[PDB]
């Protein structure tokens, strides 16, 4: 993992960062013992390995909303912590593999087209689309799923379409038995994020989009405890007599 | 390690201090690679055992500047990583314990008195005593020397006077083959502290004082990478015909 960020760059950054929480320490008379915890959580957010949690989920939405300046195209959202490379490659029409327990779920069935700018469809295109199941695990994130439970990188046809067959996401809790849940139960906090899937969208020539859709109606989408819901990025599917969730939406990138 | 704080306040706490270093996020543009490479380093820093460490150096001194609001006594510094609780008890006038090496170093010879708020003398009242010795170790944090090497509680005598000798410290760069000393080195900063005294002062129905004291026209008086030199907190110790370095410097502690 690396940068080229400048010494004189990272100078300017640290000593605002620094002048910010000095700022908040003084402005609210943190005292003694309240650092002394303070101290100690953070001792234990790395030894319960929570740092992409807690960051994607308190920080990352802000590293999103400035990608976000110079994007035309769909909008963006935070990728979260369980992204996996390399999910297996399905065709334009397909299901997300899946176990027998996940077949008991409403199917949530998801086409649309990868299209530029200007609306023209996009070759060579592909969705990678991972989501946790109804129980709120992530496949690779939970010893007793296969490993690309409900993940996969779908080949868009010639024309840039998918339709997509999966089931319908649930709310999902984070983690709260390790010190990022006890800093949400410590302020009276909720640990929920709204049901989503999460994506992302690529094609030759193209910008990359990382993004996230949430469902109209759903719990928690309006308190989102990763502040990464956008009202763009909310569908409405329709249920038809299939009994089968139905939606469709397009993506649009940025030339790269 | 408890505090009891409220989850109102931690709320108001942790909204203000995540607002804050999101707006810095937002302010210079951080990219995703600088998200990426954040994020590694705060692991690091969990894995190195340098939370202490960052800590005490770039955040303390706001905790400290908090306390300092409350007192009337002596000014207070930071604690910093390195007190050890329980050192040995010595008598009003004593040397601290040191090994053959350190005696080849200009003794320093610190007297003083503590005193309550109108400046009466303060008997059953302690002075423990630390610091780094000429090589920039301290006893415990380095497996070569004593225990208590230059770590000592001092009895004040039924006055509240003492006549501690000790050795000069010098100049302390503080450990940076790791997660820390790597933050200062990609700004260009510098990772050194100027010479100088722990010290923790007490007395029966006081509030204890935690400071430090600095040395006149000593290097990185004025750029002490822990932002905790005070001007109160300078020494300008005297030579002797024998050689030695001699000082004094009074406590004075506000009621408990
Ligand atoms: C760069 C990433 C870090 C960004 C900083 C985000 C803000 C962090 C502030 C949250 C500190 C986490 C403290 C919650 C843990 C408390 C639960 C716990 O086990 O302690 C308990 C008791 O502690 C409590 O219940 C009260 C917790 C709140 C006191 C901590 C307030 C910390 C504020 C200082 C941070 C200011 C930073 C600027 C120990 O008994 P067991
Ligand atoms: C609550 C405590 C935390 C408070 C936050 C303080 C500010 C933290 C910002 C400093 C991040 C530390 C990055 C320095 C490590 C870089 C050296 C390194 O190994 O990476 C190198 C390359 O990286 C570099 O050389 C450039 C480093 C600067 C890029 C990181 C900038 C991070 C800014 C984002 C933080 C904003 C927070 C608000 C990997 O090659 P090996
Ligand atoms: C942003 C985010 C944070 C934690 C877990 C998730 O599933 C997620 O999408
Ligand atoms: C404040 C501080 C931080 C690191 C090392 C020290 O010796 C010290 O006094
Ligand atoms: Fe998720
Ligand atoms: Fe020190």
């Amino acid at each position: 993992a690396t940068a080229d960020t400048s010494p004189e760059r990272l100078a300017a950054i640290a000593k605002d960062a620094l002048g910010a929480l000095n700022d908040v320490i003084l402005k609210h008379g943190v005292t003694y013992p309240e650092y002394r915890v303070f101290k100690q959580w953070l001792i234990d957010v790395g030894e319960g390995g929570e740092w992409p949690l807690f960051l994607d989920v308190f920080i990352e939405h802000s590293v999103e909303e400035v990608l976000a300046r110079s994007r035309k195209g769909t909008m963006g959202s935070i990728e979260g912590p369980y992204y996996i490379e390399n999910s297996p490659e399905l065709p334009s029409k397909c299901t997300l593999p899946m176990r027998e327990e996940d077949e008991k779920i409403t199917p949530l069935v998801f086409s649309g087209q990868v299209t530029d700018l200007d609306g023209n469809g996009l070759a060579g295109a592909k969705v990678e689309l991972w989501h946790a199941d109804n129980d709120g695990y992530y496949s690779q994130f939970a010893p007793h799923l296969p490993e690309w439970n409900l993940r996969g990188t779908i080949i868009a046809d010639e024309e840039g379409r998918y339709e997509i067959t999966t089931i319908q996401p649930a709310p999902y809790q984070i983690p709260t038995d390790g010190p990022t849940g006890q800093f949400i139960e410590a302020q009276n906090g909720h640990p929920w994020r709204p049901a989503h899937l999460h994506l992302i969208v690529s094609a030759p020539g193209k910008e990359s989009v990382t993004t996230q859709l949430y469902f109209k109606g759903g719990e928690w989408i309006d308190s989102d405890v990763a502040s990464a819901t956008k009202p763009e990025l909310i569908l409405d599917p329709k249920t038809g007599d299939d009994g089968k969730n139905y939606v469709t939406y397009n993506f649009v990138l940025d030339p790269a």
